[PDB]
């Protein structure tokens, strides 16, 4: 396939901004013989996040507008479409993780398992019925799994942020952020998130 | 088809940033029975402009990257693609233009004819052999048509700007602005462009 050409292809794509292209080359690379060289590993997260997050954004706004009837049938209609593009990415990557990444790793374990909880979390926001539950739980047992592989050889602090804000707590953000002070964007971020909650 | 629902749809799309969704919605409105109400007329040019605009940016970076060999086929190959994606937009807007828009026009006549010149100018940047010439002149005589209505019920000054970059001139861009300073963003823009040439 030429893994290192798919890699040097995604890079080009990122420099050219086309993220759906980048996430594509990086998915091809990931489903080869894994172990994603540090550049590749980030390239994966950077491409997929530019993609997913975009829909996460669209979905946010079109939903704000769906709430504030027919202008809502037409808004539910669109939101249903932007939720699909979204679900398709989270599934696309979720598989990559559980199926090739998380089971092929030390630090990278919590980097990935954080990402598993992350995308599942995006699926939870967007979920529906009991579906909602089965998913939001899966977000926890992944975040909490990376969390447990934190007090180890330590991404870690970054997890705190996500996982903490997954609960919505502020408590957990201090703790993380408190153990970070005795180590003396990431640090201020959850300090900042405490101004909120 | 519900022209106004297609219209309400593109105001939504753009608000959600999905510009391809916008151009799509606005293209439908324009290929109805025209005389695109002013709100529609810019909405159309804001959608299509972010779209082809995106491609021109990508084309610029990828083309530069492509010059600085196998990594070059890899990039000539990628450029090849962005170009195809970009030629389908110009062809796409040029038809609305010449076959629905420009013939169903006061001041709009210059706005549109300018747009014709623009999108032909884009194909001129991207074209290759003897194709290049046919395109660049087709752009000239469109710019040149709108250019002569410049001197009518007058966009016109913004036309001067574009039409001036079309020659690369520094002449017309002074002239455009000379007279603009006997009328006392756009105005600084062509002055500023004289600080480059």
């Amino acid at each position: 396939m030429d893994k290192n050409e798919l890699v040097q292809k995604a890079k080009l794509a990122e420099q050219a901004e086309r993220y759906d292209d980048m996430a594509a080359c990086m998915k091809s690379v990931t489903e080869q013989g894994a172990e994603l060289s540090n550049e590749e590993r980030n390239l994966l997260s950077v491409a997929y996040k530019n993609v997913v997050g975009a829909r996460r954004s669209s979905w946010r706004v079109v939903s704000s507008i769906e709430q504030k009837e027919k202008k809502q049938q037409m808004a539910r209609e669109y939101r249903e479409k932007i939720e699909t593009e979204l679900r398709d990415i989270c599934n696309d990557v979720l598989s990559l993780l559980e199926k090739f990444l998380i089971p092929n790793a030390a630090e990278s374990k919590v980097f990935y398992l954080k990402m598993k909880g992350d995308y599942y979390r995006y699926l939870a926001e967007v979920a529906a019925g009991d579906d909602k539950k089965g998913i939001v739980d899966q977000s926890q047992q992944a975040y909490q799994e990376a969390f447990e592989i934190s007090k180890k050889e330590m991404i870690r602090l970054g997890l705190a942020l996500n996982f903490s804000v997954f609960y919505y707590a502020c408590s957990l953000a201090k703790t993380a952020f408190d153990e970070a002070i005795a180590e003396l964007l990431i640090m201020q971020l959850l300090r900042d998130n405490l101004t909120l909650w």
